[PDB]
């Protein structure tokens, strides 16, 4: 069927056969190969085999360190330039603007970025054309649920790294098995390249090939593709992780009735046995992992967790909100992981790890910021840039945003449900976000419509990065502001919508913060396990139970329907309190963000609540 070799790849293929694809996985294979022009072609079969081998042909490569401290974990140090999302050059395309992002009315918008196809062709030709030469192209096949779980979706990610191969092992379900359930099916076209065809054209940093100057991360929902070049990071390179499981999968969701949210899902059981599933979105390193490995302190209390960042979720026939964590392992912040902050964490990523970006002990082990255990005289630390490094330099031993890639089997409290194919029955949404002022403890909204204002309305102080100096706060609607996959008013319309469908079991809805400062700077609340005592009081109110106040914000905890015992003396008065002073200008900002940022795409459900809370507000 050739005049001459076709666009057969399979003098290239040193694993697997192009003959045993499906038709349209095997045309996605060989059409970017000629585009990308790599030496050779990889299929991923997911076996141990292919990743003991990976690994060590990585580590005799100079790619990435085996950490002889631990059983198989590894390091990888990457050029300073590319460390993170890069979110000025993450964008969305589609035909209209304002289907991808509201028009803003002043300046740049905070929701979303948009790339017309025109501008995006052409991109696409300055970077992608030869970016693979000299390099093995991996085939990537790939499940985001449990394979064959009504709400899975699977993609096939072809990538030039084999660090993105390793850590795609690991974050979601790859191989063989997934091209089988796969068949002739519909899957998410996943092009990645870190954008360093041979021969290199400028030298290398830390052996990690990246081009920060092309970098750009593409996300063209109604052709079901993700094209990424230039960044071998974390939300870049591993199309599963944000591209795929919040943008592409927002989007789908919003065409097929379901969600896809950046939330965790955990288990909590009481004391008496009984058990409840919530989700919580909290903006990032705001305890996300924390909460969802919690150690709970009050006697007789269990926390289990389902997943730590992402969330689908669809109502089932019985009305149930049903979630599945669509991830295979945990891609954790490091810095801050400790024994004494996340046990189960440090549990975890003892063995079979990926870390990216932490500094190296003389030991063979592992060190950042915030873990919490000594190191014995003459045990020395290499920063994560190849320095040696002293507590002295102003510098952080290891970067802010280093990870440890982990197996989500290996947590201690992984919930048995974790991978039940037909998800977890989800009784509570949490917002959350970390507010030095105004805000209290923990509030619960007034009704569905109030519980997706208060989603919409949530900020957050951020670690200021390349984008701002300190800490900011920022809006940061649904924990979702950097990953919606469209129009952010439609996102807030769809969820609204759910209220309507006949017979649901509409969670409620709560807002927590772990972070109310008292008049002279210290933390009101202890946190961590004490966040127990928090969702109990949720668990009983989910119950029905009479333990609410009402309050101009929503409802809130009566006096004493807390367990506080063991906290020793807690200033409840500033805790709890509510300044209407504070709450006229948390409204005021909120309306003037609304209007720039959103305008003529918001819901009149949206407007009326702001209006509402307004008025509660004037009444104090």
């Amino acid at each position: 069927p050739q005049l001459h070799n076709g666009l057969d790849f399979s003098a290239k293929v040193i694993q697997g056969s192009l003959d045993s694809l499906p038709q349209e996985v095997r045309k996605f294979v060989e059409g970017n190969a000629q585009l990308c022009q790599p030496e050779y072609i990889h299929i991923c079969d997911g076996s141990e085999e292919e990743y003991g081998r990976l690994l060590a042909h990585m580590q005799e490569e100079g790619v990435i360190r085996k950490l002889k401290k631990y059983d198989n974990c590894w390091l990888a140090l990457t050029d300073p330039r590319d460390v993170a999302r890069i979110e000025s050059k993450t964008v969305i395309i589609t035909q209209e603007q304002r289907d991808t992002v509201p028009i803003p009315k002043s300046g740049q918008s905070q929701l979303g970025r948009w790339m017309s196809e025109e501008d995006f062709e052409k991109a696409f030709n300055a970077r992608f054309p030869g970016c693979m030469k000299g390099r093995t192209m991996y085939v990537i096949p790939f499940s985001m649920g449990p394979l064959g779980s009504p709400l899975a979706k699977i993609g096939i990610e072809l990538t030039d790294s084999p660090y993105v191969v390793a850590s795609m092992r690991i974050m979601t379900r790859m191989g063989t098995s997934v091209l089988e359930a796969l068949g002739d099916g519909e899957f998410i076209k996943c092009l990645h390249s870190v954008g360093c065809p041979l021969p290199l054209k400028k030298p290398l940093v830390n052996n990690w090939a990246c081009n920060p100057e092309l970098t750009l991360i593409a996300h063209l929902p109604d052709r079901r593709e993700i094209i990424s070049f230039g960044s071998g990071y974390g939300g870049n390179s591993l199309l599963g992780k944000k591209c795929f499981a919040l943008r592409i999968a927002s989007r789908l969701a919003k065409e097929e009735g379901w969600l896809a949210e950046h939330m965790l899902i955990l288990g909590i059981t009481n004391p008496e046995g009984k058990k409840k599933y919530l989700a919580a979105a909290f903006p990032s390193a705001c305890g996300k992992t924390n909460l969802a490995m919690m150690n709970p302190t009050l006697p007789g209390w269990k926390v289990e967790c389902v997943g730590d960042d992402i969330a689908w979720m669809k109502f089932d026939a019985q009305g149930n909100l049903r979630a599945i964590n669509p991830e295979n392992g945990f891609f954790g912040v490091a810095p801050g992981t400790s024994v004494k902050t996340n046990p189960n964490a440090i549990k975890t990523i003892q063995k079979n790890t990926i870390f990216t970006n932490v500094a190296e002990t003389s030991d063979g082990g592992v060190y950042w910021e915030g873990i919490d255990e000594p190191l014995a005289p003459g045990v020395t630390i290499t920063s994560w840039k190849n320095k040696e490094w002293r507590p002295q330099d102003e510098e952080p031993c290891a970067h802010p945003n280093s990870r440890f890639c982990t197996p989500a089997s290996q947590c201690p409290i992984i919930d048995p449900a974790w991978e039940s194919p037909e998800g977890v029955p989800i009784e509570g949404i949490i917002f959350g976000g970390r507010r030095p002022a105004g805000v209290p403890l923990v509030y619960e909204a007034l009704s569905w419509q109030h519980g997706v204002f208060v989603g919409a309305a949530m900020r957050s102080e951020a670690t200021a990065a390349a984008e701002h100096k300190g800490k900011v706060i920022m809006h940061d609607p649904f924990a979702m502001r950097p990953f919606f996959g469209y129009n952010f008013g439609k996102y807030l319309a769809h969820w609204l919508s759910m209220a309507h469908r006949p017979a649901a079991k509409l969670p409620k809805i709560f807002h927590v913060n772990w972070f109310r400062k008292d008049k002279n700077g210290k933390f009101l609340w202890p946190g961590f396990g004490e966040n127990s005592r928090v969702l109990e009081w949720m668990f009983g109110r989910i119950e029905g139970e009479d333990s609410a106040k009402l309050t101009p914000i929503g409802y809130v905890p009566k006096e004493d329907a807390l367990n506080l015992k063991g906290l020793g003396d807690v200033n409840v008065e500033e805790l709890f309190g509510i300044s209407k002073e504070f709450w006229e200008k948390e409204v005021e900002e909120i309306d003037k963000y609304l209007e720039d940022q959103v305008n003529a795409d918001l819901p009149y459900e949206i407007e009326r609540e702001l209006r509402a809370l307004k008025q509660r507000i004037s009444q104090m």
